[PDB]
């Protein structure tokens, strides 16, 4: 019942992000250091320092769009995928998902077929057609089929509507996705597939209500590239990292 536990880990993790310390430790863009080595006091001091550099908070808003740099964040796609990837895969050696090796000319089916049946993997996807970054979680399930789940956030603006990571995880975080559809989505040929096929693959895999009327294929960059990278993880280490972060610490 790894699936049931996974669901609970993800749920308590997401609920804790209303907490200042949890939020800042989760959503930070330093990737060369261990996620769990992040100090929420120091992060807060770094923001204070930056705001001072800018001549105070009301000035800081003027020159950077109006954002209160102390506010808690809900992350854009690259930031959610990069950090949840580190959360899942790290133990005591830092991993920088921005620097790992990506595969550009491999089909997803080809790649998954090479993965150890007894290992958990997470795949980070950098999708140029969509302009989107997201994760595919492939936990090993005992006497069960190879099963895939999506983890993502999206501020919107492309083919897909906006979705917060918290909402995504709450509605679809334990919803298995077709490796078949994923293989089709992730192929080179995806750019040439009919409107209705593209719209339905997208809605089915990436839209929170699986609603094809919520998908705008006119925003696709049909010449965009697809790259992806996979990495094993220890399930208990994942739980352990998330518990720590949720510990409002």
């Amino acid at each position: 019942h790894r699936v049931t536990l996974r669901k609970a880990t993800l749920a308590s993790l997401m609920q804790s992000l209303s907490g200042e310390s949890s939020n800042r430790v989760m959503w930070n863009d330093r990737y060369d250091t261990l996620l769990i080595a992040r100090d929420p006091r120091e992060i807060k001091n770094a923001i204070e320092k930056s705001v001072t550099d800018f001549g105070g908070l009301e000035n800081y808003k003027e020159l950077t769009g109006g954002a209160d740099p102390f506010a808690l964040m809900t992350p854009v796609c690259g930031l959610s995928a990069n950090n949840i990837f580190k959360l899942m895969t790290e133990k005591d050696v830092p991993i920088d998902p921005t620097s790992i090796e990506y595969l550009e000319n491999t089909s997803f089916a080809e790649h998954v077929n090479t993965l150890d049946s007894h290992k958990n993997y997470v795949v980070i996807v950098n999708d140029g057609r969509l302009g989107h970054k997201f994760l595919i979680d492939l936990p090993a399930l005992t006497q069960g089929p190879r099963t895939a789940y999506i983890i993502q956030s999206d501020l919107g603006g492309g083919a897909l509507p906006a979705v917060r990571v918290e909402d995504w995880i709450s509605r679809r975080g334990s919803d298995p996705v077709s490796l078949d559809e994923l293989n089709q989505l992730l192929s080179k040929d995806f750019s040439k597939m009919p409107d209705d096929v593209q719209t339905r693959l997208l809605a089915s895999i990436l839209q929170i209500d699986k609603d094809p009327h919520k998908v705008d294929i006119k925003k696709l960059h049909l010449d965009g590239k697809l790259r992806f990278a996979s990495h094993e993880y220890d399930f208990r280490q994942f739980q352990r990292n998330a518990q720590y972060v949720a510990g409002l610490g």
